[PDB]
């Protein structure tokens, strides 16, 4: 049975407006900014962008790729779904 996100979590993540997006839920380093209550720290693959998300925008990446895993024309897209096979760990800092 499933268990709460935790950070290294692969998922497709959900934003208004744009496509369900290859994402990983990401560690908050020592001394960083702390998300809101209830909310979790989204790296955006492709775009290397942050932001804090809830588990409803959250799509597990394994169940989801075959939906959610096709190239897209949108900015970063088709360079975030390399990452997420192929480097999803690795430092993108
Ligand atoms: C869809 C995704 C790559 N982006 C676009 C909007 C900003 C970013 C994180 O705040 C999420």
């Amino acid at each position: 049975m499933p268990h709460a996100f935790k950070p290294g979590d692969l998922v497709f993540a959900k934003m208004k407006g744009y496509p369900h997006w290859p994402a990983r839920i990401d560690d908050i380093a020592d001394g960083a900014v702390k998300p809101p209550p209830n909310k979790y720290p989204i790296f955006f693959f492709g775009t290397h962008e942050t932001a804090f998300l809830g588990p409803k925008d959250l799509f597990p990446y394994d169940k989801s790729k075959d939906k959610y895993g096709k190239p897209n024309k949108r900015k970063g897209f088709n360079e975030g779904l390399w990452e997420i096979q192929n480097n999803p760990h690795a430092s993108y800092s």
